[PDB]
């Protein structure tokens, strides 16, 4: 196949580390990403928690439990399917926001349990201590006096606001200890390093409730995801060249490269002037790495 | 372009009606059945109907300030990227839920970057889809005073659907159109019916498990990502109807054959698709004529 991009406006497509529209794109003013929602190569590898649906992105499934005078939840993939740590940082669509305060909302998601009543929750789940150990499968919930119904009950949860740890600042771009104490997260997606001529890492923005710092910053649309995973075109040069156009007239607003990884750079700030958030990307061509912007 | 619908497993894929991944498919229990749902509909050429979005993640969501008129608390709605909804295409903002006559549980978080600094912004509200007072094709929706709504009063924020109960005295029917409402001479821009084929065949559900209190399982007409992979490609119609194996993601053996019509939805013929595996992959075969017999 030959490669492409969605055929999307920018503005109609998902973030890929909350679901939520992008509404805008800008390089880092600071900071090094490694995200582990939005990770995909260019032939469409899925890389870290990164999968297909935006319905997945920041949410939970598992079962939650009381043991020792504190509660958890044992996890699992969103479809119910059991979590193999082998595969993964942490089961797929799981936050991979880290060091900080995640509320989440949550309902009971077994049939039997929905027949009647109020099935839904919230909790707070810190994104730190030994005790946050998704890759081993669990995760500690913070008592909030109204966990004690839904012990033994599966339930699915979603990130409804995110805030800062007691003492520490909100840092978007920590990456979250999967592993606890015990080991290093297999098949982390790994660090991105921007390549040189002047080119700069480009992050797609969506305003969202992290609260101190509400703009969230992702690598790549999740409509490039499941776009990338959909199409596996075979990689052919050392970048992909697009262009963003208008959506009406295919002028050409501005050129990206795309690298294998799965992100894209600019030179930014090439006279003052804004970038509409309306635009489409097109792929134009594969070229070198010399390519300048 | 050529057409083609997505390669991704069906259970990768999200239900149209809600942000959950496809758990099943289904045939109507009546398979005479009319299914007029908002969410999920797009011609097989990629033109989006009803409520309908691209993305999974404006599925069941709203937008708008809160307000209190007189102890009756509401929602002046906008489209979930803050733009005004001005009813020219839909009939309410894009996204909007499409469950009628029940009771819509929403979370809901402020959304304005200068309310986000600090503090909990976060809230839940109950929202009746039903009676004049909800009205979303007029831009206003009634929201049930619980009490704990005044620190919201004049804020934007945004909603999502986090569960679904039924109105006191009815039962909790997937299949009712919300009275969205009417303004006038307007059109009500409606995603239109979608009658049953009959001679054998039954419009195919994609189901998913959700908090649907009393009737746990949302079906819906296409899956989300075939509407953005519609959107996408834009592909001339050819045929009156578009044959479809559902494929073995392993053995490529193909486990049925499906007719899809330009309208957008799926039909089979039931020997029924609930109980093949949920993890086939569709593959359009060829353009067919609406008579082609599975
Ligand atoms: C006010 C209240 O608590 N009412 C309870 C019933 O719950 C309400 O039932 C209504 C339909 O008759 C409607 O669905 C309401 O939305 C629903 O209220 C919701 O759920 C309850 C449990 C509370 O959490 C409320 O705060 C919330 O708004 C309840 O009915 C039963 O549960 C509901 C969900 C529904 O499935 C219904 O069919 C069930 O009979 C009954 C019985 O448990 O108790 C109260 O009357
Ligand atoms: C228990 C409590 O109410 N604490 C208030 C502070 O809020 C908590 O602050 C923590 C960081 O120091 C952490 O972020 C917590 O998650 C957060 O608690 C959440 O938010 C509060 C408002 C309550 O709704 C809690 O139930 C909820 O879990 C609060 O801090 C300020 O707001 C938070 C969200 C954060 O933005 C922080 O940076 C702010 O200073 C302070 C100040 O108003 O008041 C309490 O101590």
């Amino acid at each position: 196949k030959p490669f492409s991009v969605p055929n999307i406006p920018m503005n109609l497509m998902s973030n890929s580390r909350v679901p939520m529209l992008i509404d805008g794109m800008m390089v880092s003013n600071d900071q090094v990403p490694q995200f582990q929602n939005g990770r995909v190569t260019l032939d469409g590898q899925l890389q870290g928690t990164t999968t297909v649906s935006a319905a997945c992105i920041a949410r939970m499934r598992g079962r939650i439990f009381n043991n020792n005078g504190n509660y958890g939840v044992n996890l699992a993939e969103l479809d119910g399917n059991p979590y193999h740590a082998f595969d993964s940082p942490a089961p797929l669509g799981f936050p991979d926001f880290g060091n900080c305060d995640l509320h989440m909302t949550f309902v009971k998601i077994n049939p039997t349990e929905l027949s009647t009543g109020d099935p839904s929750g919230k909790v707070v789940i810190h994104s730190y201590d030994a005790t946050f150990a998704p890759h081993l499968g669990t995760v500690k919930l913070e008592d909030n006096n109204e966990l004690d119904q839904f012990v033994g009950k599966e339930v699915v949860l979603e990130l409804t606001w995110v805030s800062n740890r007691t003492g520490a600042t909100l840092n978007l771009w920590a990456v979250p200890n999967y592993g606890s104490n015990l080991t290093q997260a297999s098949q982390l997606a790994p660090p991105i390093y921007p390549p040189g001529f002047g080119e700069a890492i480009v992050y797609f923005t969506s305003t969202f409730p992290t609260v101190s710092n509400p703009k969230v910053p992702c690598t790549l649309p999740q409509e490039f995801v499941s776009h990338f995973v959909n199409e596996q075109a075979p990689t052919r040069g050392d970048a992909a060249l697009l262009h963003y156009v208008d959506p009406d007239t295919h002028r050409n607003l501005g050129e990206f490269k795309m690298y294998p990884e799965g992100y894209m750079t600019c030179v930014p700030n090439a006279g003052p002037q804004t970038l509409p958030i309306n635009g489409v990307f097109v792929f134009i061509s594969w070229v070198s790495r010399y390519y300048q912007l």
